[PDB]
C-alpha cells in the first residue's frame, strides 16, 4: 500500500525510545486511548454492556441529551447515518448542508432504499420540500469551520416540526465546531436525532454516535445490528476514553496557539539558506490549525523530493509524523503541522520550531 | 441493561489484584490482545495501512490463500456478507448449510437489493438451482461442530464452475471447525471467497475475515467503506493479534482437555449436601468444550437462585466470570464452563474443579 519506510522508522524509534518519542502532527490520526483496566474489561463478556453503558453516559452528556433520549455507537457516522435511513425507510430525504458538495454517504444510502435524495446549502430551497414523508438532514458544519446559520437552522427544524417530519442532525463534526460558535446542541435545538464523529476535534478513533428520542435510537439500532454496523466493544471502549476526556477549552486553546505560533525563523532561515542556492525558497502559510510549509525549492521536481526528504528528517531526528513521509503527491504533499492534534499537548513551540528549521537545514547540505 | 452487580466485582478484583485473577469461562467472550506497541501504532495515521497490510498476510495464511488473493477485515461476518451481496448484486442467493434454521443476515442482505433467497441442508435441492445469476453460498459448519459433508461441498462447487456461479464460503467457524475435521481451506477447495470469524475458536474480538479473488475482494470492500462496514484499525489489530498467534493444535488440546476432565468430585459433592438438605440435587453434563451445571436443587424457585449465587461466589472467591452471574434465565441458566477460553490455559483443572466445589458448598451452608 505505498513506502513502508515510514512504517520501519517508527517502528525503529518505538523499540529504540518509545511512543512518547513519536508525535502525529499530521491531524488525520484516530485516538485509541484505552488503559489496561478497559483492555481486561474487553476480555470478559460483561465488556460489551459496561462500555455501552459509558458510551451512552458520557455520549449524551456530550450531545445535550435529557431523560429520555439514548446515545449509541456506530462504526463510522456513515454506519450510523445507513442505519437511520434503513430503519426509518423515508420516502424522501432533504438534505440541507453549509457547502453544495455533500458527503456521499446520504445519497447512497437513498438509493438502496429506493428513497429520493435532494440537497442544496440554500434554506428556502429546503423549507418548500419538507412533508411528512420526508426525513431532514442537516450537517451541521464542515471541518472548515462552516457552519448552518443558527435562525436558518431553527426555521428548518420549525418546518419539520409544522410537517411532522423527523429532523436528524448530521454534526459529525458540528457537535464541536457548531459549539464553538455559541450554538446549542443539536437536540437542545430540538432534532430528533443527532450523529457525531468520534475523531473530529475529538481524541477518539474513527466511529459514530448516534443520540436521541430512545424509541428511534432503539429501532435504528436493532436494524444496524443486523450488518454489524454498531460499533463493537473495543471502539465503544475508545469512544469512552474520548469522551471521557473531551473539554471545549482544550480546542480553544489549540487554536489559540495556533493563532499565536511564532513562524518568523522559517523566513530566517529562508533569508539565510539563499547563500547556499538562490532556487531555495521557502512557502509557508498559517492555518486555523496551525501551519503547512508548501514549498522549499523553485524547481517544481526538487521541491517534492526536497520536501518527502523533510518529511523524513522530522520523523528520523524528532519523531514528528506528517503526511510527505509518504511518497508523491496525491494526498497533501505539503507539510502539514495540526497543533489540535494530541501529541502536540507532549510538545512545545519550541520543540516544533527548531525540528522544522533543523530538517530543512539537513536537506540543503551544500 | 440488567444486573451491575458483576461488573461492580470484576471491578473491585481488578483494583485489588489485577487482571490476571480473572478468568471468564464463559466461552462467549471477545479477544482483544494488543500490546503497547501495536496501541502506540493506532495513534498514528501509518496503523491504518499497518494492521491491513498484517491481517492480509496472516489472514492469507490463515485461509489458504495464494498470491492472487487478498484478506480484508469488516466489522463483523454479517457486514461482509451485506457488502458482498451489495457489491455482486446478485438476481438469486443459494445458501447450503448443515442444519435448517439458517443465520439471517444473508438473506436479510437480499431483502435489500431485491434478490431471491433460498436455503436447504439438502444438496439435491442445492445442485438444480445453481446457474449463471446464482450467488451460491456454503456455510462449512455450525459451533455445534456439523460440518457440510466433503463430497457435497465439493459438488456444490463443481456445479457452480460449469454454470459460471460464484462461490462464497460462510466459514464464521467452519476455517477452523472443517480443519479439525481434516478438510481443506474453502480457498483451495475452488471458492471464490470465504468470510470467517475472528472470535470462533479464535482468540480475537468479533469480526470478520473476506478473502478470495483480489478483484472480488476489492470490489466488495471499497463498497463496504462507503458505509463503514470494513473493520477500523483498532478491530484490525486485535485481529491481527489472533491470527499472528492462533494456532490449530491449541484448540484440539483444548477439546482433549474438556474429554479427560475429572468431573467426579461433583458427585462426590452431590452425595455429601444430602446430609445438610435431601432437595440438594446436584445435575451435571460434560460438553464437547467443557461442562456445564444444570441443576443444583429440586425445587425449581431455589435452584434458580443457588445457581447465581454459586456463579456469584465463583466470581468473588476465584475470579471465574460465568453466566449465572448475570440474574434470570433467557440466556443460559445453566453454569457453563468453557475450557476453549483463552483464560482457561492460566488455570489447572485443580482450581476450576475445586473453585466449583467451594463455591456450591459456600451457597448450601446449613
Amino acid at each position: 500500500l505505498r513506502l513502508e519506510k515510514a512504517r520501519k522508522i517508527i517502528l525503529e524509534i518505538l523499540n529504540e525510545k518509545g511512543r512518547d518519542a513519536l508525535y502525529d502532527l499530521s491531524g488525520l490520526s484516530g485516538g485509541f486511548l484505552i488503559d489496561e483496566k478497559d483492555k481486561a474489561l474487553l476480555n470478559t463478556y460483561i465488556g460489551s454492556s459496561y462500555f455501552a453503558e459509558k458510551v451512552n453516559e458520557y455520549g449524551l452528556k456530550h450531545l445535550g441529551g435529557d431523560e429520555n433520549d439514548k446515545c449509541v455507537g456506530f462504526n463510522r457516522t456513515s454506519s450510523a447515518i445507513l442505519a437511520t435511513i434503513l430503519a426509518l425507510k423515508p420516502k424522501k430525504v432533504i438534505h440541507y448542508l453549509p457547502e453544495l458538495p455533500g458527503h456521499p454517504s446520504i445519497e447512497r444510502s437513498c438509493k438502496i432504499v429506493n428513497a429520493k435524495y435532494f440537497e442544496s446549502d440554500k434554506v428556502g430551497e429546503i423549507l418548500n420540500k419538507i412533508d411528512k414523508d420526508t426525513l431532514v438532514i442537516i450537517t451541521g458544519s464542515t471541518m472548515d469551520l462552516k457552519v448552518i446559520e443558527l435562525e436558518n437552522f431553527k426555521k428548518v427544524i420549525n418546518t419539520a416540526k409544522n410537517k411532522e417530519a423527523i429532523v436528524f442532525v448530521d454534526d459529525a463534526s458540528g457537535a464541536r465546531v457548531r459549539l464553538l460558535f455559541n450554538q446549542p446542541p443539536a437536540l437542545k435545538l430540538g432534532a430528533d436525532l443527532v450523529v457525531t464523529s468520534t475523531d473530529k476535534l475529538m481524541e477518539g478513533p474513527r466511529g459514530g454516535l448516534l443520540a436521541g428520542k430512545k424509541e428511534l435510537v432503539d429501532k435504528i439500532y436493532i436494524e444496524g445490528t443486523k450488518f454489524g454496523l454498531e460499533a463493537q466493544p473495543p471502539l465503544l471502549a475508545g469512544i469512552y476514553r474520548a469522551l471521557k476526556n473531551f473539554n471545549l477549552e482544550r480546542i480553544r486553546k489549540a487554536f489559540e496557539r495556533a493563532k499565536n505560533f511564532d513562524l518568523s525563523k522559517i523566513e530566517k532561515l529562508n533569508k539565510e539558506l539563499k547563500a547556499i542556492d538562490d532556487n531555495i525558497n521557502i512557502v509557508y502559510e498559517r492555518t486555523p490549525t496551525g501551519f503547512v510549509i508548501k514549498r522549499v525549492y523553485k524547481d517544481d521536481t526538487i521541491n517534492i523530493k526536497k520536501l518527502i526528504e523533510i518529511g523524513f528528517n522530522l520523523l528520523k531526528n524528532y519523531g514528528i509524523i506528517t503526511i510527505t513521509v509518504a511518497g508523491m503527491p496525491g494526498a497533501s504533499k505539503s507539510l502539514r503541522i495540526d497543533l489540535t492534534s494530541r501529541d502536540a499537548e507532549r510538545i512545545d513551540d519550541n520543540y516544533i520550531i527548531k525540528a522544522i528549521v533543523e530538517s530543512i537545514k539537513m536537506a540543503f547540505k551544500s
